[PDB]
Order: C-alpha cells, then sequence, then structure tokens
C-alpha cells in the first residue's frame, strides 16, 4: 500500500556514511539526521550510536532498543522524504529500559510522543534483524530466568561467588569455618555423648539446660559443615542459572538451601531461647533459700515454639538468601531490614531478657551475702564489748560498750532476709535495745556493779531471741552450692558471646546501606567506564568504595562457635572421666 502521509516527514536525504547501523546491514542508501535531535551530522549520529551501544549490557533492553535507535539515527531518506519510527517501536522500550529513564531521563526526541512516534507506521527496522541478543558485565551473569534479574537490569543476575571478596578471602573464611565448625561439632558432640551415657542423672535441672544447649550448637555445626561435603556448597549457594539464591523458598529451585537454612537459623534461635532459661534457672535457684523440675513444660513450649514461629515467619515472607564466603543459607543477606527484625530483634531481646536474669542473679547473691556480714560484724560488735562490760573496772568503760552496743543492735535490727518472721526479729532487738537503755542509765548513775548484772541478763536476750535467726541467716547461704555458682559463671559467659554476636549483627546492619550503595555503583560504572572512552586505551576497571569487613564476620563466628565450645565444657569434670572409664572397662 502508499506510505500514509504522517508516517513520514519532509527532509533533505543525503547518502549513507555507513553501510551498517548496530551490527546489521541496511536496505536503503539515503538518511536523514532529523530525527535525531542530539545529531547533526551523519558521523555525530554514529558516534551516539556508539554511547547507546553501553546498552549491551542487560540484554533484555538491548533487543528492542537496536530497533529504535537505527529508526531514529539511520532512519530511510527516500526522495525528500523520511520515514518516522511507529509508536509501537517506542513503547516496547520504556518497559525493559528502564535503565535509561532511572539514570540520564529520556531524551526529548526519544520520549513516545503521538507525533514523533506515529500510530502503526511501516517501521522499516522490522525488516532489519538485529542478531545481537546481548551479555551481562561483571559480576552479573547471563540469565534468562526472571526470578534472578537484578533490579532494573533485566537478563543479569548477581553471580553466584561474592563479587565483593577475592578467591584468596573465600578459601581463607572457609578454613577458618572449617576450624571453628569441626572442634564445636566435636567438643558438642562429646558433651552431648556423656549426657546419653549416664541419662537417668543427667536429666536433672539445671545441669539438663546445658545438654539442649550444646544440642543446639551441634545441630547448627551440621549445617556450617555442610558446604564442605563433594560440591555441597554449590548445591546450597548457587541458582540452576549460576547466580546467588536470593529470594528463597521461591518455586522451580531445589530445597537444600532452606533445608541448611532451618537446620542454622532454627538450632541458632532455639540455642538463645536456653540461654535465657539458664539465666532463668541461676535467677530462681537463689530463690530456693520452688523445683525447675515443674516448669520443664514452660521452657520446652518456649524453646521448641517460639524459633519455629520465626522460621516460618521468614519462609512465608520469603528471604532465605546464599552466601559464598559464608557457605550457609540465611535471612536478610539480600534485605538487611529482614535481617534486623529476625536476627537483631531477638538477640537484642535475649540480651534484655538474659541479662535481667544475671544481673538479678548477682543482686540476690552479694545483697544476701553482704546482709549476713553486716549481722555477723553487728554480732561480734555485742559480744566484743560485753567483754568489755565484764572487765571494765570503771562505769564509762561500761557507758562506751553500751552505746556501741546500742548501734550494733539497731543497725542489726535494720537487716532483712532475701512479715512474722521480720516481727519476731525485729522485736528480739527491741527487747535488748530496751534492756541496754536501762544498764546505761544504771551506768549514767555509776552504778558500775548493777549496769555488769544487767549486762549478763543481754547475753540470755541476745541466746534467747537473736541467735535463733542467726543460726538461720548462716544456713540459707550454706545452701548455695559450687554447680550453683558454676551456672552463673557459664551464664556471664554464654552472654558475653551474645553480646559480641548483637555487635557484630548491629555493625552489618548500620553500614549495610553503604555496602549496597558502593555495590549498585560499581555495576552501573562498569557500563559507564566501556562508554566515552579513546578506542587505543584500554577500559580501566572500576572499584568498591566499602564492603563487609570479613574481621568483623570472623569475631561474630569467634562469638558463634565460642559459645558452643565453652558451653561443652560443663562436661570438663572429675564424674565425666569415671563415665568414659566405666564404659571402657565394661568393652574390655
Ligand atoms: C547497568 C547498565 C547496563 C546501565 C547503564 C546504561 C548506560 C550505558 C546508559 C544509561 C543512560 C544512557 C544515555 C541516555 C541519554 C543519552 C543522550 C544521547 O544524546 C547520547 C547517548 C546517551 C548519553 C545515553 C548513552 C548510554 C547511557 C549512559
Ligand atoms: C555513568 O553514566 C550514567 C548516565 O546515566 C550515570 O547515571 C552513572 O552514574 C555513571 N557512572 C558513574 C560510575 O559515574
Ligand atoms: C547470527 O545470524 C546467523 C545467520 O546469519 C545465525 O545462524 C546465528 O544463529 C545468529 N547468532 C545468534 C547468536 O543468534
Ligand atoms: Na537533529
Ligand atoms: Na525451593
Amino acid at each position: 500500500p502508499p506510505p500514509l502521509s504522517h508516517c513520514g516527514r519532509a527532509a533533505p536525504c543525503e547518502p549513507l556514511r555507513y553501510n551498517v547501523c548496530l551490527g546489521s546491514v541496511l536496505p536503503y542508501g539515503a538518511t536523514s539526521t532529523l530525527l535525531a535531535g542530539d545529531s547533526d551530522s551523519q558521523e555525530e549520529a554514529h558516534g551516539k550510536l556508539v554511547l547507546w551501544s553501553g546498552l549491551r549490557n542487560a540484554p533484555r533492553c538491548w533487543a528492542v532498543i537496536q530497533p529504535l535507535l537505527c529508526a531514529v539515527y539511520m532512519p530511510k531518506c527516500e526522495n525528500d522524504r523520511v520515514e518516522l519510527p511507529s509508536r509501537t517501536l517506542c513503547q516496547a522500550t520504556r518497559g525493559p529500559c528502564a535503565i535509561v529513564e532511572r539514570e540520564r531521563g529520556w531524551p526529548d526526541f526519544l520520549r513516545c510522543t503521538p507525533d514523533r512516534f506515529p500510530e502503526g507506521c511501516t517501521n522499516e527496522v522490522q525488516n532489519i534483524k538485529f542478531n545481537s541478543s546481548g551479555q551481562c558485565e561483571v559480576p552479573l551473569v547471563r540469565t534468562d530466568n526472571p526470578k534472578s534479574w537484578y533490579e532494573d537490569v533485566e537478563g543479569c543476575g548477581i553471580q553466584c561467588q561474592n563479587p565483593l571478596f577475592t578467591e584468596a578471602e573465600h578459601q581463607d573464611m572457609h578454613s577458618y569455618i572449617a576450624a571453628f565448625g569441626a572442634v564445636t561439632g566435636l567438643c558438642t558432640l562429646f558433651t552431648l555423648a556423656t549426657f546419653v551415657a549416664d541419662w537417668r542423672n543427667s536429666n536433672r535441672y539445671p545441669a539438663v539446660i546445658l545438654f539442649y544447649v550444646n544440642a543446639c550448637f551441634f545441630v547448627g555445626s551440621i549445617g556450617w559443615l555442610a558446604q564442605f561435603m563433594d560440591g555441597a556448597r554449590r548445591e546450597i549457594v548457587c541458582r540452576a542459572d549460576g547466580t546467588m539464591r536470593l529470594g528463597e523458598p521461591t518455586s522451580n529451585e531445589t530445597l537444600s538451601c532452606v533445608i541448611i537454612f532451618v537446620i542454622v537459623y532454627y538450632a541458632l534461635m532455639a540455642g538463645f531461647v536456653w540461654f535465657v532459661v539458664l539465666t532463668y534457672a541461676w535467677h530462681t535457684s537463689f530463690k530456693a533459700l520452688q523445683p525447675l523440675s515443674g516448669k520443664t513444660s514452660y521452657f520446652h513450649l518456649l524453646t521448641w515454639s517460639l524459633p519455629f514461629v520465626l522460621t516460618v515467619a521468614i519462609l512465608a515472607v520469603a528471604q532465605v538468601d546464599g552466601d559464598s564466603v559464608s557457605g550457609i543459607c540465611f535471612v536478610g543477606y539480600k534485605n538487611y531490614r529482614y535481617r534486623a527484625g529476625f536476627v537483631l530483634a531477638p538477640i537484642g531481646l535475649v540480651l534484655i531478657v538474659g541479662g535481667y536474669f544475671l544481673i538479678r542473679g548477682v543482686m540476690t547473691l552479694f545483697s544476701a551475702r553482704r546482709q549476713l556480714a553486716d549481722l555477723e560484724d553487728n554480732w561480734e560488735t555485742l559480744n566484743d564489748n560485753l567483754k568489755v562490760i565484764e572487765k571494765a573496772d570503771n562505769a564509762a568503760q561500761v557507758k562506751d560498750a553500751l552505746t556501741k552496743m546500742r548501734a550494733a543492735a539497731l543497725d542489726a535490727q535494720k537487716a532483712t532476709p532475701p512479715s512474722p518472721e521480720m516481727k519476731d526479729f525485729r522485736h528480739g532487738f527491741d527487747i535488748l535495745v530496751g534492756q541496754i537503755d536501762d544498764a546505761l542509765k544504771l551506768a549514767n548513775e555509776g552504778k558500775v556493779k548493777e549496769a555488769q548484772a544487767a549486762a549478763e541478763q543481754l547475753k540470755t536476750t541476745r541466746n534467747a531471741y537473736i541467735q535463733k535467726y542467726l543460726e538461720r541467716a548462716r544456713s540459707t547461704l550454706s545452701k548455695i552450692n559450687e554447680t550453683m555458682l558454676r551456672l552463673g559463671i557459664f551464664g556471664f559467659l554464654a552472654f558475653g558471646f551474645v553480646l559480641i554476636t548483637f555487635s557484630c549483627h548491629f555493625y552489618d546492619f548500620f553500614n549495610q546501606a553503604e555496602w549496597e550503595r558502593s555495590f549498585r555503583d560499581y555495576v552501573l560504572c562498569q557500563a559507564n567506564v566501556t562508554i566515552g572512552l579513546p578506542t587505543k586505551q584500554p577500559i580501566p576497571d572500576c572499584e568498591i568504595k566499602n564492603r563487609p569487613s570479613l574481621l568483623v564476620e570472623k569475631i561474630n563466628l569467634f562469638a558463634m562457635f565460642g559459645t558452643g565450645i565453652a558451653m561443652s565444657t560443663w562436661v570438663w569434670t572429675k564424674a565425666t572421666l569415671l563415665i568414659w572409664r566405666r564404659t571402657w572397662c565394661r568393652l574390655t
């Protein structure tokens, strides 16, 4: 059919200086630089095409932009008429070539204006075959799976091996994980083995808490050591295409990533709540001076249900991501805001709850130990001053000893153990002070013999009321055994590592914002530095502003695996040597 008067524009034709347009030979011989606003010359138009050929990277955009660019920069001109590109040719780029409007914006002549791009025009570029599909620039890899595509750059996905770190750093972090993972694995297994060998004696609170603590660090170690199996790391971290496993469970991928995630994360969070059960056990152990065997229902409910709820909540929002350096799948690697709510929030909480029971625990210990020490001090002041009154050859010696006794009795009256028991204790000293005041009156009158005799009566007021409560105060504090204080030592030892773990995830969370910015800028640099560069000069490589600290990661792994080793030393006693020697004697 004859061409529409509107699907063309009046422009003087000039012969084509280039027989080829972006790698494809042209079916016509004349062109016009009227459609390209940025160009006035054919040489200028060609140079702009070299700038636009920088979109070779991001194939989904390159596939549709190629016919549009030839239709604008090198269009067909015949008998003082240039053929305009159709609207459908222009509109087809808007979607995949979203990278253009995000960075430099679409030029005025390349915006789909009803005038600049009329509807249903015979494009002519439809007859030209653009064989070039496109390739992905480092650190992106070519993929046709849409679930793996990196933001606006369609057709490209981030490579499986962490681009922010070298192979030297990869092997170094793997050797670090191999060393800490295996020793924790052997330490926890040995500890679990002693517990099951003497199961009926071992299965008793609070000793049984550390078994379940070691159980968590053992299961967790299995997940961390999984990657060291022949080609397992790539089965857990890499996608089918060759990209990083991000946004899992997804659909068409293997469960190998989510399986390792559940193994690591569930065991991690179960280990932190079992630590809180330990801090609570040590808190309530001083309140026995209420058995823990009854509260087993509350412990096993919270320690196994709460990590399950969090594991399920992550798999629902699908935030399971894989990392090649760590060699495991975890929550919030890509979306760090999810790592704050599922890693920093529960670790922040266990520090508050666990910390409270550890602080209130020593507060109960040091308060009860001081109250006894102060009572013993006042009790000894009374006994020492009684001897002074017995030996006193004058009333000034009797008066001075009694005033010191009055101050000691009133001070010891204020003392409270950690009420009808308090009523008789306070009244016991009320009688004594009242008797001291009567003895002081005799000393003030000068009656030494009468004040000395009145002082002998204080001895029985002390034995009848005071002595009965002093023996009780001593017995309650004697009830504090070594296993009780050892539990607290382990509690603070575990608290330390949890405080370090928190600080590491807090550092990663605080600086991820810039690490992602430094990455996007690095990726965009790889496509910018390739364009607008002299033909003779080799392409200079781009750099990353900032990346995660491998030292902070190593400190986090030391804190995580450190707890697993430190909690395994609960069975490094005399009694556990007996269990292995008696089983060895049974075998041979
Ligand atoms: C991740 C990668 C693929 C995205 C980066 C694509 C780069 C190469 C794109 C994005 C915006 C583009 C520019 C948008 C506008 C113009 C104006 C025109 O007069 C000459 C070309 C030029 C300057 C384009 C050249 C290529 C460009 C810089
Ligand atoms: C390269 O050019 C684009 C133009 O849109 C710009 O947005 C981008 O930031 C540039 N890259 C660098 C690293 O400056
Ligand atoms: C390039 O074109 C030829 C035909 O000219 C075709 O056989 C080949 O497959 C094309 N290349 C690609 C990668 O499509
Ligand atoms: Na022009
Ligand atoms: Na899956």
